[PDB]
């Protein structure tokens, strides 16, 4: 029993980070394979980051001026290429510590494990949501661009996040490794305010499933309610609106634990209109919604 | 910017975690040189639980009946030996994945990584703390046994925790790799209470500096307070008592902020008498303890 803010473990991540340096500008990057996979922004100077043209600024820049340092060796790059927000350094060796490997594009409401990474070397790993209004609420500093988001079954990584900015607000903006930003984020250092943060009712719902799951029990009432009940509610409190797709995800909790998905609506709603009255659920005062159903049946019964 | 609760890159870890299997009983192994250190409940029937003699336990036991497995490699065993509550198993091949490491015996408050592991198998990583009453809140499951806690300096992993068991109340505990328990639990499925769960003042502090260093404000104040008067209000609630040693640590916190500690007192002792009303800091509606200083700098700074 007892629940945790659980990352994956970050092993097969780390034997694949790198660092990637463009005149002065380290960051990390990501070698699979023959090829090393980093933010576009490498390649720009503090000026040209207001407005860079990086298909001009890429023109300027050959192979040689690409120096990627793999722990203590310095990797030798055949080719550079740039696929929408990332650029991708062919290299003359396969990294021999590449694991099986997906490159996915994740939705909003998904989890992943963030590795922190400065200058290719990890710091840290934590757990993330990529959130409804695209962002994320990372911990990064200047350096960690090219950390990664990740996702893995068993033995196969699902790459999913590129760290590559940081909003005004103090929340992060990444692509997928295909370069693709989440969200309507440019990699411009300009305004971009990010939209409306809602909390993500299905994972709050699979967390209720998990408290139950480990005896906390309190919030548990003798009512019910609808969708169209619920989503009242949730419209009211900035909660994501809950659909069938989201009450047949919840099937397997619902059965676990024997309470109804529209019962532990009821519970969510008067918890919404209530509030928790100094109480706590799973060591914490707030409705948490960075575990997915998937996360919750996962640590329940101990996948590997 | 940005705060979370991250936990050391496990991968060095990874590479040491083994499946031990005695009679039935399958839990995790920690492969380190030439050795494998286990919980010593794996010698275990359900029967001989109620009350082991593990002396006796183990005689019927040869090097033959542990059954060690590194992925799907078997190791083979040419010593067994008891130290404390852990079994140490010697096998005839150093680990070619071990890393530079210690065995440490860490202090209440102190914080740690997790690798939870099933059948030498990891399934996730997240930070804890050892309590002051010495137990841990994890998430572990059947089978988690021998997972074990560690902090990691650049190269050097300190083992300080080995998973053991799970109170009644769905509180962890365990011992340091020497085999001594934290605490005063004993490796017997029998009625072990844990003390009074007091909250670690200096990582509370340590988390309201990095809540300014990140941004989060609102809870700074125009008052002072003095160490005495500080503890008399930490004593009401359960509030580890403040000492010029934990002032001394927050000094660097202190330094980068701009904010005494005697300050930052003076907003907790305000917190804790008038709550948080229906605010948050750095995401969280309740006082977080389980940052050390160390933690914080670490994080706020970057050290890989
Ligand atoms: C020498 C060249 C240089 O100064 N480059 C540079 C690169 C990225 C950034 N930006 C903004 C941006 C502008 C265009 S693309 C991204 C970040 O948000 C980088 N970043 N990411 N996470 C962060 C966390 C803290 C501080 C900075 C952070 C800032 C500067
Ligand atoms: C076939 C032999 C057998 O049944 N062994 C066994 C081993 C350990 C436990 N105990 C209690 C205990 C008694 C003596 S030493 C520890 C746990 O708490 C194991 N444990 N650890 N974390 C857990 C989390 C969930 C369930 C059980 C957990 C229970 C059973």
């Amino acid at each position: 029993s007892g629940f945790r803010k659980m990352a994956f473990p970050s092993g097969k991540v780390e034997g694949c980070m790198v660092q990637v340096t463009c005149g002065t500008t380290t960051l990390n990057g990501l070698w699979l394979d023959d090829v090393v996979y980093c933010p576009r922004h490498v390649i720009c100077t503090s000026e040209d980051m207001l407005n860079p043209n990086y298909e001009d600024l890429l023109i300027r820049k050959s192979n040689h001026n690409f120096l990627v340092q793999a722990g203590n060796v310095q990797l030798r790059v055949i080719g550079h290429s740039m696929q929408n927000c990332v650029l991708k350094l062919k290299v003359d060796t396969a990294n021999p510590k590449t694991p099986k490997y997906k490159f996915v594009r994740i939705q909003p409401g998904q989890t992943f494990s963030v590795l922190a990474c400065y200058n290719g070397s990890p710091s840290g790993v934590y757990q993330c949501a990529m959130r409804p209004n695209f962002t994320i609420k990372g911990s990064f500093l200047n350096g960690s661009c090219g950390s990664v988001g990740f996702n893995i079954d068993y033995d196969c990584v699902s790459f999913c996040y590129m760290h590559h900015m940081e909003l005004p607000t103090g929340v992060h903006a990444g692509t997928d490794l295909e370069g693709n930003f989440y969200g309507p984020f440019v990699d411009r250092q300009t305004a971009q305010a990010a939209g409306t943060d809602t909390t993500i009712t299905v994972n709050v719902l699979a967390w209720l499933y998990a408290a139950v799951i480990n005896g906390d029990r309190w919030f548990l009432n003798r009512f019910t309610t609808t969708l169209n009940d619920f989503n009242l509610v949730a419209m009211k409190y900035n909660y994501e609106p809950l659909t069938q797709d989201h009450v047949d995800i919840l099937g397997p909790l619902s059965a676990q634990t024997g309470i109804a998905v529209l019962d532990m609506c009821a519970s969510l709603k008067e918890l919404l209109q209530n509030g928790m009255n100094g109480r706590t659920i799973l060591g914490s005062a707030l409705l948490e919604d960075e575990f997915t159903p998937f996360d919750v049946v996962r640590q329940c019964s101990g996948v590997t």
